[PDB]
Protein backbone atom coordinates (compact mmCIF):
# COMPACT_ATOMS: atom_id res chain seq x y z
CA UNK A 1 0.00 0.00 0.00
CA UNK A 2 1.13 3.81 -0.30
CA UNK A 3 0.82 3.77 3.99
CA UNK A 4 1.98 0.83 5.35
CA UNK A 5 2.68 -0.24 9.05
CA UNK A 6 6.56 -0.48 9.91
CA UNK A 7 7.03 2.76 7.40
CA UNK A 8 5.29 6.07 8.15
CA UNK A 9 3.90 5.15 11.25
CA UNK A 10 4.35 1.88 13.79
CA UNK A 11 0.98 0.49 16.34
CA UNK A 12 1.67 0.68 19.81
CA UNK A 13 1.23 -2.92 21.41
CA UNK A 14 -1.32 -1.76 23.54
CA UNK A 15 -4.07 0.56 22.11
CA UNK A 16 -5.58 3.15 24.39
CA UNK A 17 -8.77 3.73 24.91
CA UNK A 18 -10.72 6.80 24.71
CA UNK A 19 -7.77 8.80 23.73
CA UNK A 20 -7.95 11.82 21.82
CA UNK A 21 -8.51 11.10 17.79
CA UNK A 22 -5.22 12.85 17.32
CA UNK A 23 -2.38 13.65 20.28
CA UNK A 24 1.00 15.47 20.07
CA UNK A 25 3.04 15.77 22.57
CA UNK A 26 5.79 18.12 22.95
CA UNK A 27 7.68 20.68 25.65
CA UNK A 28 8.65 24.15 25.33
CA UNK A 29 11.99 23.34 26.38
CA UNK A 30 12.56 21.10 23.36
CA UNK A 31 14.78 22.53 19.90
CA UNK A 32 13.10 20.12 17.87
CA UNK A 33 9.78 20.78 18.99
CA UNK A 34 10.30 24.50 18.31
CA UNK A 35 11.26 23.41 14.79
CA UNK A 36 8.20 21.50 14.26
CA UNK A 37 5.95 23.88 15.49
CA UNK A 38 7.43 27.13 14.51
CA UNK A 39 9.66 26.10 11.42
CA UNK A 40 7.98 23.48 9.60
CA UNK A 41 4.81 23.87 11.03
CA UNK A 42 3.76 20.68 11.27
CA UNK A 43 0.68 20.78 13.45
CA UNK A 44 -1.29 23.78 11.20
CA UNK A 45 -0.63 21.46 8.24
CA UNK A 46 -1.99 18.22 10.01
CA UNK A 47 -5.23 20.05 10.99
CA UNK A 48 -5.47 21.57 7.13
CA UNK A 49 -5.47 17.89 5.99
CA UNK A 50 -7.70 16.70 9.23
CA UNK A 51 -11.21 14.76 8.35
CA UNK A 52 -14.15 16.27 9.32
CA UNK A 53 -15.42 16.20 12.89
CA UNK A 54 -11.31 14.91 13.82
CA UNK A 55 -9.66 17.35 16.30
CA UNK A 56 -5.97 17.58 17.61
CA UNK A 57 -5.11 17.67 21.04
CA UNK A 58 -1.43 18.93 22.09
CA UNK A 59 -0.15 17.93 25.36
CA UNK A 60 3.02 19.57 27.29
CA UNK A 61 5.79 16.77 28.72
CA UNK A 62 7.42 17.27 32.17
CA UNK A 63 10.36 15.41 31.97
CA UNK A 64 12.52 18.01 30.38
CA UNK A 65 13.54 21.61 31.54
CA UNK A 66 13.67 20.25 35.32
CA UNK A 67 11.56 22.12 37.73
CA UNK A 68 10.49 24.59 34.54
CA UNK A 69 9.71 21.78 32.35
CA UNK A 70 6.82 21.30 35.55
CA UNK A 71 5.70 24.63 35.68
CA UNK A 72 5.62 24.85 31.88
CA UNK A 73 3.46 21.95 32.02
CA UNK A 74 1.03 23.20 34.37
CA UNK A 75 0.66 26.65 32.63
CA UNK A 76 -0.19 24.63 29.96
CA UNK A 77 -3.04 23.13 31.17
CA UNK A 78 -3.91 26.92 31.92
CA UNK A 79 -4.09 27.32 28.39
CA UNK A 80 -5.93 24.83 27.62
CA UNK A 81 -8.31 25.61 30.79
CA UNK A 82 -8.93 29.02 29.52
CA UNK A 83 -8.69 28.28 25.62
CA UNK A 84 -5.66 30.55 25.18
CA UNK A 85 -3.49 27.92 23.65
CA UNK A 86 -2.95 29.90 20.32
CA UNK A 87 -2.22 33.28 22.16
CA UNK A 88 0.46 31.93 24.30
CA UNK A 89 2.48 29.10 22.21
CA UNK A 90 4.52 31.82 20.14
CA UNK A 91 5.99 33.98 22.89
CA UNK A 92 6.38 30.51 25.09
CA UNK A 93 8.69 29.02 22.62
CA UNK A 94 10.89 32.26 21.47
CA UNK A 95 10.45 33.33 24.91
CA UNK A 96 12.26 29.74 26.24
CA UNK A 97 14.26 29.05 23.00
CA UNK A 98 15.15 32.04 21.35
CA UNK A 99 15.12 35.62 24.07
CA UNK A 100 15.75 33.07 27.02
CA UNK A 101 13.49 35.54 28.86
CA UNK A 102 11.63 32.77 30.64
CA UNK A 103 13.27 31.31 33.15
CA UNK A 104 10.92 30.98 36.15
CA UNK A 105 6.95 30.36 36.98
CA UNK A 106 6.75 34.34 37.07
CA UNK A 107 7.95 35.10 34.20
CA UNK A 108 5.47 32.81 32.64
CA UNK A 109 2.69 34.34 34.21
CA UNK A 110 4.02 37.73 33.04
CA UNK A 111 3.41 36.17 29.33
CA UNK A 112 -0.08 34.96 30.03
CA UNK A 113 -1.09 38.73 31.62
CA UNK A 114 1.14 40.29 28.33
CA UNK A 115 -1.37 38.03 25.95
CA UNK A 116 -4.53 39.34 27.91
CA UNK A 117 -5.09 37.01 30.47
CA UNK A 118 -6.16 38.73 33.76
CA UNK A 119 -3.33 37.97 36.82
CA UNK A 120 -6.44 36.51 39.27
CA UNK A 121 -7.65 34.87 36.17
CA UNK A 122 -4.77 33.43 35.82
CA UNK A 123 -3.90 32.73 39.78
CA UNK A 124 -7.35 31.23 39.82
CA UNK A 125 -6.82 28.56 37.02
CA UNK A 126 -3.31 27.80 38.24
CA UNK A 127 -4.72 26.50 41.53
CA UNK A 128 -8.51 25.13 40.28
CA UNK A 129 -9.42 21.63 39.89
CA UNK A 130 -9.81 21.22 36.18
CA UNK A 131 -6.04 22.30 35.80
CA UNK A 132 -5.08 19.60 38.66
CA UNK A 133 -6.74 17.08 36.83
CA UNK A 134 -5.43 18.32 33.12
CA UNK A 135 -1.91 18.21 34.45
CA UNK A 136 -2.29 14.73 35.60
CA UNK A 137 -4.04 14.12 32.46
CA UNK A 138 -0.91 14.98 30.32
CA UNK A 139 1.45 12.97 32.50
CA UNK A 140 -1.03 9.38 32.34
CA UNK A 141 -1.43 9.59 28.49
CA UNK A 142 2.34 9.94 27.99
CA UNK A 143 2.75 6.66 30.51
CA UNK A 144 -0.27 4.87 28.09
CA UNK A 145 1.78 5.49 24.85
CA UNK A 146 5.02 4.45 26.89
CA UNK A 147 6.51 7.66 25.52
CA UNK A 148 10.28 8.30 25.67
CA UNK A 149 11.16 11.18 22.90
CA UNK A 150 8.91 14.40 21.70
CA UNK A 151 7.66 16.00 19.35
CA UNK A 152 5.62 12.68 18.59
CA UNK A 153 2.22 12.30 17.41
CA UNK A 154 -0.36 9.74 17.99
CA UNK A 155 -3.58 8.98 16.54
CA UNK A 156 -6.71 7.31 17.46
CA UNK A 157 -4.84 5.77 20.36
CA UNK A 158 -3.22 3.19 18.43
CA UNK A 159 -1.10 4.28 15.70
CA UNK A 160 2.25 6.30 16.63
CA UNK A 161 3.61 8.62 13.62
CA UNK A 162 6.64 6.98 12.88
CA UNK A 163 8.81 10.64 10.72
CA UNK A 164 11.99 8.22 10.56
CA UNK A 165 9.87 6.17 7.46
CA UNK A 166 8.71 9.17 5.20
CA UNK A 167 10.22 10.85 2.23
CA UNK A 168 12.46 13.17 3.70
CA UNK A 169 13.88 13.93 0.23
CA UNK A 170 12.83 17.53 0.56
CA UNK A 171 11.38 19.74 3.65
CA UNK A 172 7.91 20.41 1.86
CA UNK A 173 7.83 16.74 0.81
CA UNK A 174 8.41 15.46 4.47
CA UNK A 175 5.80 18.08 5.73
CA UNK A 176 3.31 17.09 3.32
CA UNK A 177 3.44 13.19 3.24
CA UNK A 178 3.52 13.39 7.18
CA UNK A 179 0.12 15.56 7.62
CA UNK A 180 -0.98 12.91 4.60
CA UNK A 181 -0.04 9.84 7.27
CA UNK A 182 -2.22 11.81 9.75
CA UNK A 183 -4.88 12.50 7.44
CA UNK A 184 -4.89 8.57 6.35
CA UNK A 185 -4.83 7.24 9.69
CA UNK A 186 -7.94 9.12 11.23
CA UNK A 187 -9.97 7.74 8.50
CA UNK A 188 -9.29 4.21 10.00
Amino acid sequence: AQYEDGKQYTTLEKPVAGAPQVLEFFSFFCPHCYQFEEVLHISDNVKKKLPEGVKMTKYHVNFMGGDLGKDLTQAWAVAMALGVEDKVTVPLFEGVQKTQTIRSASDIRDVFINAGIKGEEYDAAWNSFVVKSLVAQQEKAAADVQLRGVPAMFVNGKYQLNPQGMDTSNMDVFVQQYADTVKYLSEK
